[PDB]
């Protein structure tokens, strides 16, 4: 089905066996699946906690969807390819199988996090919002400079669901996919960074009266709390590079620094004001990885770990001693 040739046959497997880890290295998966990471990635995670079977989706329809949604990140993009999306969904299901959230959510929700990670940047650009709001480009009229392309991943996700060879939520009820689509909206809109200060507020308040019961989980009562940790967690999985190996972290900041570098040139070209981290000619890579973390990454990592406390130790280590890495780099 994905045609992985015999020789890559059992290094892909092998590379598998981290699945449930933050030491999977996606990139070794892209290279030995023929370059379909997210398709691959995808079945792994759906056989892994047994969705298929439980959703009752037959493995043709969700390999026909998962293709054509990889399809529609493009490769010509740096940064914000089908990878990242890969990279978003694979961080996603091993932030859902911390102790402290243990049995917390529905097998709906599970899906929902997962789903929303996967198609949280499908048919990006390589632009940013505030690049397609200056230039009017079609997107931005389309959605009144909100969110546009946030609100464009959701439209592109759910219309790959149209067509009955590629519903993979065809044998949800009603009020799955109803409930379903309401949580992947509310996710993917919130991987807007405009609404990260807003997010990570609320985030510092629910550590604040956070509830532990006897069994060492986190209670969550309603729904407003349940949804409130699932869009946090697809958010610090979209800013989860800087929290991997130096390795993989060091090959990320080489492609968003390629796409910002890509915008400031387009910028320049059409005589508008480049932003300043988007510079080719000026902008210190390292000191904006060290500004990354301190001001961003950071902040909302070390607010997660308090909410889990002590599962994400270790990720709060990798992201001091990254971030360190970055500084001695700096003259
Ligand atoms: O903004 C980011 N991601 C992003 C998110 Cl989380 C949500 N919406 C849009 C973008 Cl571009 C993003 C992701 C990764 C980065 O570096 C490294 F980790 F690869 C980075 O560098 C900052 C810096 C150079 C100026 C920035
Ligand atoms: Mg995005
Ligand atoms: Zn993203």
């Amino acid at each position: 089905r994905f045609g992985v040739n015999t020789e890559n046959e059992d290094h892909l497997a092998k590379e598998l066996e981290d699945l449930n880890k933050w030491g999977l290295n996606i990139f070794n998966v892209a290279g030995y699946s023929h370059n379909r990471p997210l398709t691959c990635i995808m079945y792994a995670i759906f056989q892994e906690r047994d969705l298929l079977k439980t959703f009752r989706i037959s493995s043709d329809t969700f390999i026909t969807y998962m293709m054509t949604l990889e399809d529609h990140y493009h490769s010509d993009v740096a940064y914000h390819n089908s990878l990242h999306a890969a990279d978003v969904a694979q961080s996603t299901h091993v932030l859902l199988s911390t102790p402290a959230l243990d049995a917390v959510f529905t097998d709906l929700e599970i899906l929902a996090a997962i789903f929303a990670a996967a198609i949280h940047d499908v048919d990006h650009p390589g632009v940013s919002n505030q690049f397609l709001i200056n230039t009017n480009s079609e997107l931005a009229l389309m959605y009144n400079d909100e969110s546009v392309l946030e609100n464009h991943h959701l439209a592109v996700g759910f219309k790959l669901l149209q067509e009955e060879h590629c519903d993979i939520f065809m044998n949800l009820t009603k009020k799955q996919r109803q409930t379903l689509r309401k949580m992947v909206i509310d996710m993917v809109l919130a991987t807007d960074m405009s609404k990260h200060m807003s997010l990570l507020a609320d985030l510092k308040t629910m550590v604040e009266t956070k509830k532990v019961t006897s069994s060492g989980v986190l209670l969550l009562d309603n729904y407003t709390d349940r949804i409130q940790v699932l869009r946090n967690m697809v958010h610090c999985a979209d800013l989860s590079n800087p929290t991997k190996s130096l390795e993989l972290y060091r090959q990320w900041t080489d492609r968003i620094m390629e796409e910002f570098f890509q915008q400031g040139d387009k910028e320049r070209e059409r005589g508008m004001e480049i932003s300043p981290m988007c510079d080719k000619h000026t902008a210190s890579v390292e000191k904006s990885q060290v500004g990354f973390i301190d001001y961003i990454v950071h902040p909302l990592w070390e607010t997660w770990a308090d909410l889990v406390q002590p599962d994400a130790q270790d990720i709060l280590d990798t992201l001091e001693d990254n971030r360190n890495w970055y500084q001695s780099m700096i003259p």
